[PDB]
């Protein structure tokens, strides 16, 4: 089914109606005449939409019409700019990197009084290294504009200055990309140097793991201790548990650990170690069959997914009732999930029939896969136009079902399709499986893609023996969202496993995660 441009008009703004507008686009569809309102009608104007429509319509824009004038000055004469455009030009460290010397030492004796962070980065470019300048005089504000302009820049910081940087709000991003990107030694060094006190939550976690990376496990311990009483989520909290117990080995920390109410990987090893009962998992058997929803129509989807988030605790309870069938299962357990607060565990297993043949590790890992992929949603899409249950990336999903499988009149959107995106997971978790092995591994391949997750592998300092092995290594994952995913379908997995009488123990998946 397709929509031409004036229905789609006709539909509010959302992440479909988006996907819609861009399958006109790389089609060559949509018109220069087409193409003159259409900026109103994307939700979201980021990436590969915009790129295409401004091939049809560039955008010279923006500049604010106060500084117009300031923006026809060049490096060669901005000392005949008044004194308003020169200080909005130097905003910029490309246009001071690119004046000469002389102005650079003129412009800096003209902000000393009134912006002397001005001063500090013109004297600090006339110099060989302006990182060195700026350190020296603890310009804090300075040192960020600098990183930010160049990650080379590396050099030792003393306990003062690193003390200093966790209030800005660069920070938090800085700490987390020197560390797992393992770039900038001497600032990764003299962050063993910050004081817990000054730090919190993913901040003091990291540094944490930047302490055990110099095996400076003492500072490790009160950075995760740190973590632990200042994150606001419990499954960040029990990770941060999880270390101190690592490092200290204090029975407590362990016992808190096995008796959280999150479940994720860590208060699941807690619980297997003290012999503690697995953690209750609801059920939900609705006795209707179905209702008006189509489940199939990704309109109906992000319409009612609005809804769903304003709802007050009030009309939560009106749409818990009328999505309490077996058609709309997954729309029920997604109500539920708010409307408890995130306190109970919710592990669903719809249209089975399509898996019910496949052996109950493969069914386990699927269902894993589709819980944190899309909560079950049939016409889930992501910012990226990822598709349906298994969020399927479109070049994929036509590479699988036109060349491999040859399926008549194959279409991207049947993706959308439960018993679609069920075999397609299928045959692309075999390929992944066979060369990865552990769920973990397929997990990661499955997110980023086989060629990431087999880099990181290559490496002689990922997933490797040592005192901290696997866990170390799964904090060094080079990229946020598949470090997240990772932990979370592995939690997902071991459940699933368990519903379906096959159980095994999270000891065994950390075992095989370490080669030799
Ligand atoms: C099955 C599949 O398509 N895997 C892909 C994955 C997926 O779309 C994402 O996990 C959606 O949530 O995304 C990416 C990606 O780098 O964009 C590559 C993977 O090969």
């Amino acid at each position: 089914m397709q929509y031409s441009i004036e229905k789609l008009k006709k539909e509010e703004n959302s992440l479909a109606k988006d996907y819609y507008i861009y399958r006109l686009l790389e089609k060559n569809k949509i018109s220069k005449k087409d193409a003159q309102d259409l900026n109103s009608h994307i939700f979201r104007y980021i990436g590969k939409i915009k790129s295409e429509l401004e091939k049809i319509i560039p955008l010279k824009p923006y500049i604010n019409p106060k500084y117009a004038k300031c923006y026809t000055y060049t490096a060669n004469t901005i000392l005949d700019a008044n004194l308003t455009c020169q200080s909005v030009r130097l905003n910029s460290l490309v246009f001071i990197a690119s004046l000469n010397s002389k102005d650079r030492t003129t412009l800096a004796q003209t902000f000393k009084n009134q912006r002397p962070d001005l001063t500090n980065l013109l004297l600090a470019f006339n110099t060989s290294d302006p990182m060195s300048y700026i350190v020296q005089k603890e310009d804090i504000n300075g040192f960020f504009k600098l990183y930010n302009y160049s990650k080379k820049y590396d050099l030792d910081l003393n306990t003062s200055l690193v003390n200093k940087l966790p209030n800005h709000i660069g920070f938090k991003d800085f700490a987390q990309n020197i560390i797992i990107k393992k770039e900038n030694p001497k600032f990764r060094h003299s962050m063993l140097e910050i004081n817990p006190e000054n730090v919190s939550e993913d901040s003091a976690f990291y540094l944490g793991v930047n302490a055990l990376t110099y095996d400076k496990t003492e500072l490790a311990y009160d950075f995760f201790k740190k973590a632990a009483q200042s994150f606001k989520s419990q499954s960040n909290k029990d990770n941060a548990i999880f270390w101190m117990w690592l490092i200290k080995n204090n029975e407590e920390d362990l016992k808190t650990l096995s008796q959280s109410s999150s479940l994720n990987i860590y208060s699941l090893y807690a619980k297997e170690l003290t012999n503690t009962p697995f953690p209750k998992i609801e059920s939900l058997n609705p006795s209707k069959k179905k209702n008006n929803f189509n489940m199939q129509d990704p309109f109906a989807w992000q319409k009612i997914n609005k809804q769903i988030r304003d709802a007050n605790a009030s009309q939560l309870d009106v749409l818990a009732k009328e999505f309490d069938t077996q058609e709309t299962l997954p729309i029920y357990a997604y109500i539920l999930e708010r409307k408890n607060n995130f306190k109970k565990h919710y592990f669903i297993m719809p249209y089975y029939d399509n898996i019910k043949d496949y052996n109950k590790t493969r069914q386990a890992l699927i269902l894993a896969i589709a819980r944190q992929e899309s909560r079950f949603i049939p016409t889930a899409i992501s910012v990226s136009y990822a598709l349906g249950m298994m969020q399927f990336m479109p070049f994929l999903a036509n590479h699988i079902g036109e060349k491999e499988l040859k399926i008549p009149n194959f279409d991207q959107d049947f993706m959308f399709k439960p018993e679609i995106a069920y075999y397609f997971g299928n045959y692309h978790l075999n390929y992944l499986e066979s060369r990865l092995k552990s769920p973990l591994f397929v997990a990661y391949a499955y997110n980023g893609g086989i060629g990431f997750t087999n880099r990181m592998l290559a490496r002689n300092d990922m997933f490797k023996t040592g005192k901290f092995e696997p866990f170390l290594s799964m904090e060094l994952v080079p990229y946020q969202e598949s470090r997240i995913y990772g932990k979370k379908v592995l939690a997902n997995y071991i459940v699933y496993r368990h519903l379906l009488n096959d159980s095994i123990k999270i000891s065994d998946i950390f075992e095989n995660l370490i080669q030799n």
